[PDB]
């Protein structure tokens, strides 16, 4: 149905994830990833997974089928490639932690891709067995900003931290930005 | 289904929200966007759902994806889009007519891109919260025109103020730059 | 359905017209565009609207979707586009007329293209609003010819009226260029 | 359907007028263009001359459309078509006759080339009404090969008047033709 | 059906009448082109006529479309190509076997330009009327590669032949082509 | 249907066989390759043997229609693919070793795709008929690392080899090219 999820090439799994995942929701087939595997199965059942291994199957790429070539289900298959390529390890946890607390904002980018690029790196470290909340990623976001958005950072910080989202924060930050442009 | 639609790269928000309620609209979906949730839901509203949410999926970049992330509707995430990319702001709307008052016809440029370049920033003010009339417009067309202009501009501005439309005015100035583009 | 038609960017408007015409035809929704507005609409009416608003967005840039923003039908989509790139100001017609009298042919030219853009120069004139009949086209296309056809010229201009077409006429033009490039 | 047929630019107006017919019958719609028109119209007859107004249409080059401009059915279409470019003028058979009386074989192309040319010629000739006995293809055939089939053309004279087939003679011909490739 | 049949323009008769052929099975109409004359009026039969008729025109090019423009039947139209690209010639035969025999390999090709060579080589003597084995077609190639193949040329040769066919010989020489590569 | 299928041309011959054996299975055809051949064979089957026969012939290059021009059904073409392509032979997986022993770790690549290279070098050597044990698959996948895990390679080998498993190993590795990246 949807054929707008580029083939997997070992690269960007988890967008392939996402999209493969929705396009399996469109089909009512969803349900055989996440589902509990009933004690007995129907035509339904067999059809569904039938289904899901057939779209999973045909966007990997051709190198890629040897994830699918035995006799495993759709749920398998897409549990050996997170296994594979999501890999919960502290050792990539605390790796990733460094590159998050040392990034900085560079002059020639814009905030819409350095929160692009802050949020690929919280996802990340949300694919390991990392716990980081709403709290966290404001205040990851608000020490990886230069010396020019302070005024925000100290007026943000003071706030109440109940009602404080991530949606907020970045367009309270993107305001001063627009702010800033004009006064450099 | 249809594939004309450019994934949104977080540019020209307004024409792919159009072009993707158009879509919904076409396949009898965006009853969802827009209609009141039933207070029975049936098979047919969770197909459109299921639906809508997987067109959306399906016409956002890789990058976009976190939108619809979270477990949610189609219309939330609408909704979120909306508030992220068309909310209404003071300073964004104050930069906006900054920069239609610094707007300068260029000598390459023709009147077609000119008039295409003025109604998106206009379309960005009104968005960003700017309530603009219709003489407002025209005045600044009027204004953001060369001196090759200028019999024109003191012309229609003598006409009264009672069914002067921007599509007259715009016909006009095309009208007369044939007879500019004649003497050069 | 059909991708033969190119998307409107601002050129060669009446072909886009006709081609986006006909595909509605095709699936029996022009009595929108064309036909009276009923007293009551039915499911058919609101389907048959809804996918020609479709279709002629699906068919239109990005850049000039300004005019289906506002939530208007079809119709009056087309009825705007037309208003706006085909109106009747005289300007555009003494343009096109001096541009289509000094029309000499050039020596590296191919007579088939020669045509086409005669044909589009006559296309854009009949646009602006001034009427041209056969025989004023044929007038133009033999005098925009070299005097290397003076023999054909005056053979055709010799023959009657009522055999007398455009077509027949380019038909013989390419007959005689034929031999001029033998004759090389 | 068929993606194979060139859209009618001008040229070639037999093959597109077959290949046309062609797509047609294959959709069941060519009665509409060939069989009476019932007294009684049904919902399958206006579906089918629908169809194929369409499918003209769309195999019709940007420079064609005046030909379905005017509210005309399919019929119609194919009609004026064939009334402007079925028919031969005398230029044209001028010219296809001096084509054949000073075809000549080049170095470069071999006899398979040569005799598709030339029934190419035969047919376009043929298809002017100009009936041609066999013996006047043969005689054109062997007068218009170079000297070096002197041999062939001798003995092929030789032979009784009452067997000479063309396709004997383009047998010989290339029976020959490995001979003198061999004799280089 | 299939889209993987090129058009033919006088190159590889081979090989399109065979995909010609198992895409008139696909439909089941080869009984027309097979069948010794069946003809009883049947609906049935007529129609497989005109499907095979049109299979055939689609996929010819616009050169080629003579061959069908009358009104022949489909294995008319077969045995007509047949006629004029398999020509039952001694000769040809000859002078193609010559070049089987002098054939040998070049200094850079490698072995599947090689080995395309020797198929068109050896269809085109299947073409020429020349009866051929596999194990005929072995012996031929196996003739032509050069000493640093002797040792695997020898080993295939010393085999118990029956069951051997031309493709395991490639894929071993394919093989000692791998293998040599690495020293040379 | 599918298009993503690359036509068979000799190499990568399991990945061919798996797109066409799913496309086949699409299309409720590949009853007639896995199924047993009925005792009485109706129109269904007939259907079933003929699109599958043609679907097989579509993806077949042209220098391997040789393996289909025989009237036999899909599982002969597949039986004879598999015998020349798919057989279990010292040559087929000497080749396939003496490639994985060649298989160092290049400066610029992760071990992401080293492991999917490996993996995929292995499941090749699988299908040759060389079946492989854990311990030798983590050899292999070990001769071919750099200095740089001279540690953890000594380390993998004082474990005890009773639950030692090619996902701990590949783990390891790549908590060991985390730590490498940092020291650089």
């Amino acid at each position: 149905a949807k054929r707008n999820i580029k083939p997997f090439d070992g690269e960007k799994y988890a967008i392939w994830k996402f999209r493969i995942r929705a396009l399996l929701a469109e089909q009512d087939v969803l349900k055989v990833v996440d589902g509990l595997m009933p004690n007995e199965v129907d035509d339904s059942w067999k059809k569904a997974e039938r289904c899901a291994k057939s779209t999973i199957i045909e966007y990997l790429s051709d190198s890629f089928l040897n994830f699918a070539t035995s006799d495993i289900t759709a749920r398998q298959i897409l549990e050996n490639l997170d296994a594979v390529y999501e890999r919960k390890s502290l050792a990539s946890q605390l790796a990733l932690r460094k590159r998050l607390l040392s990034l900085k904002l560079s002059s020639e980018m814009s905030l819409l891709s350095h929160f692009h690029i802050f949020d690929e790196l919280i996802s990340e470290l949300l694919a390991a067995g990392a716990k980081i909340e709403e709290m966290d990623k404001i205040s990851h976001l608000l020490i990886t900003l230069p010396s020019c958005y302070d005024g925000i950072i100290t007026a943000i910080e003071t706030l109440s931290e109940e009602n404080l989202t991530l949606a907020f924060v970045k367009n309270r930050l993107l305001d001063q930005e627009i702010k800033i442009k004009n006064d450099h």
